[PDB]
């Protein structure tokens, strides 16, 4: 039925008192603790996103997921997202294949744009080439996973002339999800390819995205892709506490500081509590409150999307570790059983 | 003091009965057990080399070292080697900085040629470009470790215009070692740049390599590099077991396929017993035998090289896991104390 998981970018203080090294080490300590607890309370997936900024510690999700692999038993381990357009698909495949071996078949790649642009100047790419870079590198990533020895050529990556890529993973077909978007063009591309898609619901009302899944399914059905192979996920922000009032009070500040920073860099004004209270209402984008309320919204959202997977981002900005740990607990032991029993 | 460590390429059976996936999964589980034991018995360094072939499971040493980082306490964790010429130094720095954070300050990079010649086609390079690729990418890697925000340009890598590279590691200066095989040019360049060097001892009597370290120090002297920047290691093949005959038999046994690599690169065949026996004698390049024999050779080799670090590669070909585990135990509990007692006190 429904897969339930978590994802995070592993935020840090951009100006720590005792320097960026100790801050990073602390954050990664805490992050592993999050992943270990999520595994222990039976959550299905944990995602880590790639960023290239002083306020995030994870620029290499596969490296951190290798550590998670050997400290967990069941939880699936994915990027969320890999900014594939600015990386080398051979390296990405090798890294995730290695995580797959370390985790006994639990690795996945989620590839997409992300909402940040720091990777392009860092790695020497022009954003005007995003679409070609992503198309070619995704094509190459898919060729790599489909067989040991590949022959590939394009315009944006050197040719590969009948060479094996090692090591081979454990899974027959290492899963690759495409993170969209919210642009009809993006979902139809992925649909026509028969690839699973993950939709970030970032603001506004969640049901406004329903046509995107319609379009995904139509692009697939059109291209004669087998209905039953298609998977969909929604990736949302939110938080769970012992009461809805406590979830709201705890999440508001840490969350606002991040979403204000993002707005500044994208050209919009700061958030407020009224916007936040609207967002956490039944139709809003934020999946937030006591376990019962959050469970109810996940079930309702499924009525709308018929999504196979749901990923929740709670660890945002300077959310206290203890609060995140309690939220992960409540998500696994209270929210998940309610969702799972209704959707089975 | 003397740092004593291990390195491996994490060889697998290229013809596994139950498929490449399960073979790779088992090899990495076994490798982690090796590293954890090495940590537990107090060995100083563990290295993993990068290869791109069906008979090696580690094409991404940093990925595996991340896992080692969270399963160990004291051991330092290094590539051996990172084939830097064919990689992106920004990614390499980010990956090893991440290992550094996960390990609380225990990561290192050892950059070298490794098997570039076999693996350059995968990354789109031309063989001729090795020297400029290595020079520029090493220059970038060192720029990255020296400060948060860099401006760098060259001919074989895109420009970086005032960009930060994250996350920052824990160590003030992420150690970068240069692996050298015994070509004067490589050794001298490392010395002139004041970087620690790790020399591979392959073939003949180990003594014959000593002048290479002369050249390293002389290049450093004439470049006016600080004496205290300079560190040297020797990287050797060998094996430790409960008796010298057991070590020899187990290392030479046909089923382990060690000699197919060890003898081949030294210019002799897998059943050339005369050469293997000469190679493992007191002056030879193979550090092999019961613990007291191996410790005495390490001590003697120090009198020759004055090396700061000694790295041993035992886990080669299809050496049985149990035998490697016993060798690691003997290395940390018998060999290391003898060497440390004699060299330090």
């Amino acid at each position: 039925g429904m897969e339930l998981g978590l994802y995070t970018f592993a935020d840090v203080n951009p100006n720590p008192a005792d320097g960026r090294g100790p801050e990073g080490a602390r954050r990664l300590r805490e992050l592993l603790e999050e992943i270990e607890l999520a595994d222990q309370v039976g959550l299905d997936v944990f995602g880590l996103g790639e960023h290239h900024r002083p306020d995030y510690v994870v620029s290499s999700p596969s490296t951190v997921l290798a550590a998670a692999a050997v400290k967990t038993k069941n939880i699936r381990l994915t990027s969320a997202v890999s900014v594939l357009s600015s990386d080398d698909p051979v390296r990405v495949f090798q890294q995730f294949s290695t995580v797959d071996l370390l985790s006994n078949g639990r690795a996945e790649i989620m590839a997409g744009r992300g909402s940040f642009i720091e990777s392009y100047p860092l790695f020497g790419y022009d954003l005007e080439d995003y679409d070609v870079l992503f198309a070619e590198k995704l094509d190459l990533l898919l060729a790599l996973r489909e067989q040991e020895v590949v022959t590939w050529s394009g315009t944006k990556h050197p040719a590969i002339n009948g060479r094996g890529v090692y090591p081979r993973p454990l899974q027959e077909r290492l899963p690759v999800w495409i993170a969209v978007g919210g642009t009809p063009q993006s979902v139809a591309r992925a649909g026509a390819m028969g690839l699973p898609v993950a939709l970030a619901i970032i603001g506004g009302e969640y049901r406004r995205f329903a046509p995107l899944f319609d379009l995904y399914h139509e692009a697939a059905r059109r291209a004669g892709q087998e209905k039953t192979k298609l998977r969909t996920s929604i990736n949302v922000h939110g938080f769970i506490a012992d009461t809805t009032d406590k979830a709201a009070d705890q999440f508001y500040g840490p969350q606002a500081e991040v979403m204000n920073r993002i707005g500044r860099e994208r050209g919009w004004g700061p958030t407020n509590r009224a916007h936040f209270d609207a967002a956490r209402g039944p139709e809003g984008n934020l999946f937030l409150g006591e376990p019962e309320l959050v469970a109810e919204k996940i079930i309702k959202a499924h009525g709308v999307f018929k999504n196979d997977r749901f990923l929740l981002q709670m660890a945002i900005g300077l959310m206290p570790h203890d609060q995140i740990m309690r939220g992960i607990e409540l998500y696994g032991t209270k929210v998940a059983p309610l969702v799972r029993k209704e959707l089975t």
